[PDB]
């Protein structure tokens, strides 16, 4: 069920490193 809550916390550590426009 939170297993996305570590994701998403994971992911602004993966997520933001391909994110390089973020307005």
């Amino acid at each position: 069920d939170n297993f996305m809550k570590d994701v998403l916390r994971l992911i602004e550590q993966y997520v933001s490193s391909h994110t390089h426009a973020m307005k």
